């Protein structure tokens, strides 16, 4: 009932423990589960929930044929209980649209969905389950945003949006919202060349976003934001451990303010926790496809351009599919420090498993632990052959 | 916890943004979704919900054969969460009957369903989930009401009812209710010749209803109601832009107090927001069938008998089916002014798509924006051929 | 939050209006609806709900074969929202057992289920969702109770139970409960020869039950109970309009303290509202099967042994099936007087419709009105042939 | 809102009455019910709920093939309403893992799930729906815990865990938790040789657990715990009535501090209420398989090594399958004394019913009564042949 303030710092991460997993494609083989993608996880003061962009069909309905396409009029942002499937009967629709973000400021929740044709799209900002502000396309080519939660400090909650080419210079803006209303906005500044799909967190009154350059970097852009002063800066992560996909093999030396060359015009949403010696990077294991997934401890990855791993943890094995991944935290948990968490989207279907006509996913999520705990891998677990 | 008072005026409408959409016939192909029609949208102080008249079968059950018929003992008024499907397991039954209306007065909700044979029907008025007043048929031929929400001001909530022929003079009455109890009622007065199915809103302590003349006007009747004095008047919308369906082509000059001739004995429930220069009319694009849907800005449409459009927005394209449409607003939203909203019913099945045996629909709804936002079209999206 | 007191008297009943109906066998043809029978309706301070004894299978599951049998280990008392179907996913299990009753005393709800073999059955009394008192069989032959709600006055809520033969003298007792605990009990007294299945209501601090003599009366037993003094008496309804089924045709003169002869060893649960000139009897239309259903106004039916009908209302037509019927009222509704209500069970399947292997039902319920409203009939509405 | 204190003693148990039963495999033949095993029952201050470890598939989905295996990444602890089925749409996931326990301390609920490979497993302790403490494997061979509720006294809630061989000496520890945090822990002490799967209760500020020796006793280990002093002791139940399974026939004299020999390396989770003359033991009827189930009154079973039964009650007959069983009580029920309750898991499928490919179960539970009530048997009730 008063706005949350990013007061604490992050706990030390010595390993990751399972937090939620829904087994959605298994259970969807014989239950009424909706076809999604682009999932994430966000918390309220009293419950943390799973989120995704619906495709408007169940996995076994006939209209599941064709769900590899990203934007259409039948998609919506939906949320559901932690670790249940997106069912037709248990899901809550937040807003209509084929790109989103959402965060709670302590008093209530802001949601933003985007819909439109490519050259005439528009975002409307929902605060306390009601429509308040709308924004229209500025550069007239697929206006999009984070696809994972935003972060708020005393009422102000910044959101990064890109409008323009995904294969050349684009127009990115950081908007500062409070209670649904635009306070100010700025264009992207600093050395990042291209921003797409930011995954963010905050600690000690600062917001950090690890984003995706689609144009030309296989190393990742980072935006640091100040919610009080309402300003931001951008860099690339210095470390040679490259975490975009597809990507060239790891070099010896990395790049701090320029894209690392080697693969152009493609990527994946990813994240990292950047906290000095306590820094952990997430990445696909295949350099060529979204398959496998690992967490790697690389001290001072952001600043040191020769930093190599110090400890690791396999989250998904290379023979299993992964996809998008992002950051969230439960800022309303009791304790001295923010515990860091992430989710990994596990895509099943087209394009890699071409023998069915649909695309869908399941979620796995994890949080940090100060113990050095043992590891297991967490694959989707459906057998595509049962759907034939 | 005290009665709502229509205090504000309407915001300026410079375009319309998506508000809710449920994709019910898509998802019903493989989920347990009920067969409906005659939908609308109404808001409580804490949530806005979708409503419709159930047919008592799911779309894929065998009893869906024959649901083109309008009145029977198996229909009921049901409500469900905003932007979910009318599912068997997520729906709430408000009352039993094949015609309805419903509004919240600030303290609690009044619902009215009607059932009976044609020559002996009856309305019972429910207030706070309990039956309170009943009214019996006065002219003994299909007693009916709005099929969309009523509007309340300080406890009084007026409802328009018609009893009699749909193809000649009928008996229409406006009843003023407070907490379920009839305060007074009047017969229709003013120049409207025939009223059927009113769609209403209020601003600055006045209620406006745009209704359907079935007998002989292709231009629409309007009733202005005063909830304090409890009086009303009626006219037709002056503008030559004709918004009933089927209808003759648009003339040059319009009619203010007489039906515009050209099509007799048929129509569709429709609406409009009548606010001086800030006036917007909704209509089907086909003059011959309920197909396509558009919003048109026609300044002073009610009074000027030569008013032509000034700006437009396509809501459904002409190759896709539409149906009934109406007005609602969220009178409990924060702000200086009432934001105007509407829904469009999208009928699928018989009679136009004769290769299945059922009739059902989905909902699309929209609210206004002061920005000039870009447009997309919003079709039902099912493929009838999957139901064969 | 303090016990309800039967303070008011009954309103005048000049006709009956629809209150709830669920269309369960229609919708069960293609939804996951449970097989029930022996339904009734009971109200809490904030909601009225539907109740029945489950058979532990859905209508279309294979285990629905054999549900004509009455007692087994798989039955339970369940409640669900007013006018929805008993679905697997929307139902609440109150207690386990193949005979029940349930009422709310103002503070919280008492439920009683009975299970056992025929010669060793037992009742356990649940108050505030917890087990409190248990009673064991006294005469060792199918211990049973009302199959419809009990009625409470200032904490005391009496329940009638029969243990023994259904085809000869039995042992009936009236137990007075308060907060789950037996205060006292008495054996049946007065002139009724055999009690089975009582349907009760209260007005002005008196409880009236119309019961079923199975042994030898086609006229019905009535028990009047005093909850303060905790005493009771019994008679038969004097009127020649006979309301049990099967039954001989209506005589000219009736019997006040003896069973009317003509049909032995069979019956149906039924009810009546006994209020001087304002008295209304419910009965099947067939004298030979449970088919058709009507309400009849017979002034002073209880006392006058020559009373004939004065006004009527057809509830179900004779070509459609009916079954059990009973009384409830919403003692927590605002108003000067108790409005009288009833439900009718509509059985579908074996034994009359032998071409399927299951038995199940739907509910229709009605309440009274002081208006003289028009009538419609309310049949189940499923087509058995869709289940083949 | 303040911690529960084990204040009362147990009521006298003169027979057992039905409390809950869900009929899950019957209803799962045609509803979306999840495949489980290892169920139990736990109560909150306001509701008692059913719990089990999910297999991540519905009974009729294809992924049900192979659910005889115990540990995998697709299992989770779920809870659902008392006496409903574990449905996809009505279940709540508590934590991820293939072994668990859970109890409410009066203020809120602690849950512990365990996942991992066999040689690197880990427990994480959830308090108030959030992850708080994690523990890693100490002896590196299937770290497991109770599979039924723990018991709390003024904030401290002890849990027994075993890590190591199931066929030789293992490492067992008793951890004392308060609000999610480890206060202390001890290794097992006293004369018990092997602990696996403890079923516990408390009365007068003492916790009693009846556990399973898998290695070599057909008589059962008992741990008595003191939550204030945080200490414990262990013995075997002295009585010759042997309650593990498989087991040799009952001897004449029993063993108080040594395993009774006769069957090595196998068992079943079971329980008992140990209260002087008021002592009741539960056991399978077959000495060779988990089939049949009975309650037996054996006065002073724990201490007297020649104690024989005095009274009995058949719960499941020998021709029907049983499985695991355990103890719970509703410590928040009104009354002078704790009423004792238990559940029995009823396994259906492989390995005994090899003609299907899945394994699943239903629950039956019972509580005590001071009346001598009559008995019935409570079998699962599905017919396997309907699943072919
Ligand atoms: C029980 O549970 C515990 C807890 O999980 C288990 O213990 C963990 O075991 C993990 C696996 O062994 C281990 O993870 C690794 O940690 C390494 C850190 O070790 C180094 O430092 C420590 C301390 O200083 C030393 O002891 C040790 O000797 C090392 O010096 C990481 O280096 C490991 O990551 C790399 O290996 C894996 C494959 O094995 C790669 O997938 C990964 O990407 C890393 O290697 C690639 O990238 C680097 C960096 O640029 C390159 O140098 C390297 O050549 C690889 O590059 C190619 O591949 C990538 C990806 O395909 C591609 O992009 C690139 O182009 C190249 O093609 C690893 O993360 C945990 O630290 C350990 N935890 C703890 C606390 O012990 C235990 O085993 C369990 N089991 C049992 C049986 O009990
Ligand atoms: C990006 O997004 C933006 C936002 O949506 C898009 O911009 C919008 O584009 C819309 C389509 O062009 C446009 O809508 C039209 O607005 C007209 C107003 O324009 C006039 O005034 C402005 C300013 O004064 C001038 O600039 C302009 O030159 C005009 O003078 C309306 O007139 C349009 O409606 C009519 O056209 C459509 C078909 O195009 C008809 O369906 C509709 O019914 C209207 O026409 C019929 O009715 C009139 C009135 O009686 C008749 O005169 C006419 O002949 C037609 O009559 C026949 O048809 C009807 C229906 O079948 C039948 O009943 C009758 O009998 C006859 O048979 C239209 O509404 C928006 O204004 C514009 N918005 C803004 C802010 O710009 C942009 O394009 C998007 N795209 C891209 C690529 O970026
Ligand atoms: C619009 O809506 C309104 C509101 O519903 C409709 O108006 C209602 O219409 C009803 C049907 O006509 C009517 O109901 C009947 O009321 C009779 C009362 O009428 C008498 O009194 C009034 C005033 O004093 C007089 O005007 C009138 O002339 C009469 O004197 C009841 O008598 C009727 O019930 C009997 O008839 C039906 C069949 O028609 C039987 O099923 C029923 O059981 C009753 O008859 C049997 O039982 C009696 C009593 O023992 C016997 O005497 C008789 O012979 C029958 O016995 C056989 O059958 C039974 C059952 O099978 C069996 O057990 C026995 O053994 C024998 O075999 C009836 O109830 C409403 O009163 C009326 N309401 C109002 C306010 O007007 C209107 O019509 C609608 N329609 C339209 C088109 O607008
Ligand atoms: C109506 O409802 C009421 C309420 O339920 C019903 O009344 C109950 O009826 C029950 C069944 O008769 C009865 O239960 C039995 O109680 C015995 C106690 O009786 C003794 O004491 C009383 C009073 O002192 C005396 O009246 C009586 O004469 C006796 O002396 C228990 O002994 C019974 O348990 C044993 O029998 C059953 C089979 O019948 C076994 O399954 C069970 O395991 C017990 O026997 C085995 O174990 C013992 C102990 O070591 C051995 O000595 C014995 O030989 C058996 O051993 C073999 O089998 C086991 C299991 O397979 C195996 O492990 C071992 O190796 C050996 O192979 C039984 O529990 C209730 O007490 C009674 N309740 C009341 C209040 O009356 C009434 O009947 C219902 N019916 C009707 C029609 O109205
Ligand atoms: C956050 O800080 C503001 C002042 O900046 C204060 O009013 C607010 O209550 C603080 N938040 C919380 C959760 O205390
Ligand atoms: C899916 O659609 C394609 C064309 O878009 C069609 O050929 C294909 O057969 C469909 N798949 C199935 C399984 O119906
Ligand atoms: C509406 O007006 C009445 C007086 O006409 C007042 O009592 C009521 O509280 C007002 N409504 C609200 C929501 O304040
Ligand atoms: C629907 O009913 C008609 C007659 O009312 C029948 O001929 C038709 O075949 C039915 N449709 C289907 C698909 O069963
Ligand atoms: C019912 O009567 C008792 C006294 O007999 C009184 O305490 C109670 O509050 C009354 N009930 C209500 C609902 O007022
Ligand atoms: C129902 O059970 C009977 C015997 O109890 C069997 O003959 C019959 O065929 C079954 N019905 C169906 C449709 O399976
Ligand atoms: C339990 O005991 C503590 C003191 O040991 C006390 O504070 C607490 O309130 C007691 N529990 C309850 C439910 O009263
Ligand atoms: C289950 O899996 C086995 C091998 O694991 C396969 O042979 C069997 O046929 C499957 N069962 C069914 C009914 O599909
Ligand atoms: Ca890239
Ligand atoms: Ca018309
Ligand atoms: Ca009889
Ligand atoms: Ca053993």
């Amino acid at each position: 009932r008063d706005f949350n303030n990013l007061t604490k710092g992050l706990c030390t991460i010595n390993s990751w423990h399972i937090y939620g997993k829904d087994n959605a494609v298994r259970i969807g083989e014989d239950s009424d589960v909706l076809v999604t993608r682009e999932p994430y996880v966000s918390c309220d003061p009293d419950e943390c929930r799973f989120y995704a962009l619906s495709q408007g069909t169940t996995i076994r309905g006939k209209h599941s044929n064709g769900t590899i396409h990203d934007r259409s009029q039948y998609r919506a942002l939906i949320s559901w209980p932690l670790s249940s499937p997106p069912t037709v009967y248990n899901s809550r629709v937040e807003c209509i649209g084929w790109s989103s973000t959402s965060c709670h400021d302590g008093k209530t929740r802001m949601s933003i969905c985007i819909s439109g044709p490519n050259n005439n799209a528009s975002a409307v900002i929902w605060y306390n389950r009601r429509p308040v502000t709308e924004i229209n396309t500025w550069a007239r080519n697929i206006l999009r945003t984070q696809e994972s939660e935003c972060v708020c400090h005393n009422g102000v909650c910044p959101v990064v949006f890109t409008d323009g080419s995904a294969t050349g210079p684009a127009e990115t803006r950081i908007y500062y919202f409070k209670e649904g209303k635009i306070l100010k906005w700025e264009p992207l500044a600093g050395t990042a060349k291209h921003i797409e799909e930011c995954s963010c967190y905050g600690e000690r009154a600062e917001i950090t976003c690890t984003c995706r350059d689609n144009w030309q970097g296989s190393n990742r852009p980072v935006i640091r934001i100040d919610p009080v002063a309402m300003t931001h800066t951008s860099q690339y992560i210095c470390s040679p451990v490259l975490t975009d996909n597809p990507r060239p093999d790891d070099p010896t030396v990395g790049k701090c303010n320029d894209p690392y060359p080697g693969n152009n015009n493609n990527g994946v949403k990813g994240f990292s926790y950047l906290d000095g010696v306590n820094t952990w990077l997430g990445r696909t294991i295949s350099i060529a496809s979204r398959s496998g997934y690992e967490m790697l401890k690389v001290p001072n990855a952001l600043t040191d351009d020769k930093s190599k791993p110090t400890q690791g943890q396999t989250i998904v094995l290379n023979t299993d599919w992964s996809g998008y991944s992002g950051s969230f935290m439960d800022y309303w948990a009791e304790g001295e420090c923010y515990r860091a968490c992430f989710y990994v989207e596990l895509i099943r279907g087209r394009p890699k498993e071409d023998k069915v006509w649909w695309t869908s996913n399941s979620i796995v999520s994890m949080c940090s632990s100060t113990e050095f705990l043992g590891q297991w891998d967490w694959p989707d677990g459906a057998k595509i052959e049962y759907f034939l």
